[PDB]
């Protein structure tokens, strides 16, 4: 279980919290919080 250290990550997630290199893989963990179904947007 070694997770902890990070460099440098121009992409960090606001809701929940987190880090990443590059946009996309921002992207996909940003999906966990925005519509979490996948009945379209919940909202709109
Ligand atoms: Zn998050």
């Amino acid at each position: 279980g070694s997770s902890g250290s990070s460099g440098e990550k121009p992409y960090s997630c606001n809701e929940c919290g987190k880090a990443f290199t590059f946009k996309s893989q921002l992207i996909v963990h940003k999906g966990v919080h925005t519509g979490v179904k996948p009945s379209g947007p919940s909202s709109g």
